[PDB]
């Protein structure tokens, strides 16, 4: 298990553009286009990113390019955060696995607002980091998925993936 198998695992891979359970318009392996009701401004975002005509349909080499994409900018996004890098560079793989996932979902800015749960992080405090990411949004919008991130970072084991 790695990062790509996990993210593929939990975004699934989707050749059309579809709309996520919170109404926006995404392709590939959860990659937004836009958060805009217009399925038009989402096909020009589509094209855009592929550099061709598409017709919201790409390829699955074309999921697979903007995964690969979006997995960079998500660590090289920890990376240059003043709150997250001292977060990653505390923790073991597996863990690191986890907050890739979260800002991958979530953006950057989204995790780094999480303050105390970074906190809680810092101190190690695994049990009630779980406990308390259980009461976002980001768990109760998508239950299955968050448990399972959640598992990892907590237990730093793949066994939620298995």
């Amino acid at each position: 298990m790695n990062i790509f198998e996990m993210l593929r695992i939990d975004e699934g891979l989707r050749l059309k553009i579809y709309k996520d359970t919170e109404g926006y318009y995404t392709i590939g392996i959860g990659h937004l286009l836009t958060k805009s009701p217009s399925l038009n401004a989402a096909k020009s975002e589509l094209d855009k990113a592929i550099g061709r005509n598409t017709n919201g349909v790409i390829t699955k080499d074309e999921a697979e390019k903007l995964f690969n994409q979006d997995v960079d900018a998500a660590v090289r996004g920890i990376l240059r955060n003043a709150k997250l890098k001292p977060v990653y560079d505390s923790l073991d793989a597996v863990r690191r696995a986890a907050l890739i996932n979260m800002v991958f979902q979530m953006g950057e800015t989204g995790v780094a607002g999480f303050t105390n749960s970074l906190r809680m992080i810092q101190q190690k405090r695994w049990d009630e980091w779980a406990v308390n990411m259980a009461k976002s949004r980001w768990y109760n919008q998508t239950p299955n998925r968050a448990k399972r991130v959640i598992t990892t970072f907590r237990t730093g084991t793949w066994d939620a993936y298995k």
